């Protein structure tokens, strides 16, 4: 019923069946995400996070997640155009653990962003990468790690819905 | 009241009045994320969306957003512990435009994706930047290209919710 000034956590979601995708070198004008993820969806291969952070203008990259047993399938739809798409590597990486922190109202709470990297940081977890949102902070790291962070996690945060203050 | 298998957009969001702030060659070991989201929420500075991204093991980069009015103080902050946080560069953009499509269940929906990055190339909108979630696909353009983006993404998802298929 819960579903305010403080943000709500609902839970930890930790999630072992994902591989990260990075199409690295891409060309940073215009619809160059287009042709990648027009390929992805041409390829009925279903994506999760999706990342594109700060170029080296010039050229970028653009990370995403999908489950494990499609990601040969998109790295091959994707090399399969790799004159139009213009990158020069995919990275592959089928060894991820999708660790989050599902809430609401999460925004403008970097006290909240800084107190789950403490957690990971505290058992010695490298956090590989960090999307955030309203509803949740979700970070990559080794799935070996990912029984560790979800401990942590639940420690750090008092974790049935919370308002954490 | 909508607030099923296809996902549900409910309108185009557009914010004019962020700044994006980079943390540029951060150790990518344990304990860093930390210390950059700490030293922030330590200057009581609100940050929006955080993005990190595959690094160069070794460094990485870590984005976030926050308003424009504090900025400076978030990048002030951050270079008055330059020493203890180990980067090689802040940058700062304070000119950046925000453009979500606003939603739920947007989530293995590629062909969604690839909708939004077709359209902002369509009226040549470079994207700079781009964060998804269940609820939101955001990316950050130049804030003098906000106008047309905003129109781009309104004809191309025909937007009172709406079930997109
Ligand atoms: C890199 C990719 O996002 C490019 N800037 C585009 O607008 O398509
Ligand atoms: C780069 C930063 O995320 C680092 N990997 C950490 O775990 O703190």
């Amino acid at each position: 019923s819960i579903h305010m000034e403080d943000p709500i956590l609902t839970g930890v979601a930790h999630d072992r069946s994902e591989a990260k995708v990075t199409i690295v070198g891409l060309p940073d004008i215009p619809g160059y995400a287009a042709k990648v993820f027009r390929a992805v969806a041409d390829a009925d291969v279903n994506i999760d996070m999706v990342l594109q952070n700060v170029s080296k203008d010039g050229k970028t990259d653009i990370t995403f997640t999908c489950s494990r047993d499609v990601g040969p399938a998109a790295v091959e739809k994707l090399d399969s155009l790799r004159n139009e798409i213009g990158f020069s590597q995919l990275l592959y990486d089928d060894h991820i653990g999708k660790v989050s922190l599902i809430g609401a109202g999460m925004r403008s709470h970097p006290g909240v962003t800084a107190t789950f990297c403490e957690a990971l940081a505290a058992v010695g977890v490298n956090i590989e990468l960090i999307s955030t949102s309203e509803i949740r902070i979700s970070v990559l790291c080794r799935d070996t790690e990912l029984d560790k962070a979800v401990v942590a996690l639940h420690e750090a945060f008092g974790l049935e819905a919370t308002v954490y203050a």
